[PDB]
């Protein structure tokens, strides 16, 4: 395709560079603040959290048979009291967990499926409480 | 609710996040989350390596709001004078780097974007034959650690 090479070396460029800024406090944009934050978010919970979040990881185990209802029967008991920034932050490290895990099993299929489920709840559960609480900028200022 | 601009934005938010926790575990996303690890963590194995001589390479190049392609492309082919290598693109992308952090600490925001499309330039006018010709971006990640 005419515009392949363009594309992918301008996403490494725009890559390569956002990490960069990253690494001196900068961001290339709001988008990769966003995800900064999210990334360095997910370490520190799984940090301070280690041996809590063993035990939520511990409730499910994707196979290629796992269906999207098990992930998010799970995933709802994470919200049932409610939803704040450090829930949806368990949210992510609970699907990279489940990744991981479908890697270390020899599954890797499974991988896009995990973050396919994630979208979904996301979409389905999710954005009225984003948006009603400031959206993924007032996340990166309180985090921040 | 119905599929907006969040839902998007959100999936995005998802691929990112999973792609960093997959590289900490030293696994990936995809082949392109892979090429952009290995470039990631090569260019800190060079920064600290060649850290003296790095420095002397960025010193070359003062930046100024009319600062031209030429200007970056001079010092570049510099850089490239002996031919093209795996190490010499590394450097590329940390010099690149180096002048978007310089340009934020001295105000000049406006040249980040300036930079990322000197160094897609240079990128496809220069290595990309060399690339292609030396197995691609794939041979540059077995080849890296
Ligand atoms: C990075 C980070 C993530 C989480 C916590 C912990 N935490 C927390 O501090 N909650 C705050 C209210 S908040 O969420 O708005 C605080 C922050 C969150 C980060 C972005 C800015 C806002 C509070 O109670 O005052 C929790 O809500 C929590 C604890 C345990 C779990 C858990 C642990 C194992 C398994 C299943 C769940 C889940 C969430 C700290 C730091
Ligand atoms: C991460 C990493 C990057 C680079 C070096 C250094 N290096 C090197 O080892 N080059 C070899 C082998 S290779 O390049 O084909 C492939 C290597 C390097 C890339 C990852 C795969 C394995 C060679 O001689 O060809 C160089 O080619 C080099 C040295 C100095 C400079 C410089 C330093 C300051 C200022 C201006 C120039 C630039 C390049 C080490 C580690």
């Amino acid at each position: 395709p005419l515009g392949s090479m363009s594309q992918s070396n301008r996403e490494l460029v725009v890559d390569f560079l956002s990490y960069k800024l990253s690494q001196k406090g900068y961001s290339w944009s709001q988008m990769a603040a966003v995800k900064q934050a999210l990334r360095e978010a997910g370490d520190e919970f799984e940090l301070r959290y280690r041996r809590a979040f063993s035990d939520l990881t511990s409730q499910l185990h994707i196979t290629p048979g796992t269906a999207y209802q098990s992930f998010e029967q799970v995933v709802n008991e994470l919200f049932r009291d409610g939803v704040n920034w450090g829930r949806i932050v368990a949210f992510f490290s609970f699907g990279g967990a489940l990744c991981v895990e479908s890697v270390d099993k020899e599954m890797q299929v499974l991988v896009s499926r995990i973050a396919a489920w994630m979208a979904t709840y996301l979409n389905d559960h999710l954005e009225p409480w984003i948006q009603e609480n400031g959206g993924w900028d007032t996340f990166v200022e309180l985090y921040g």
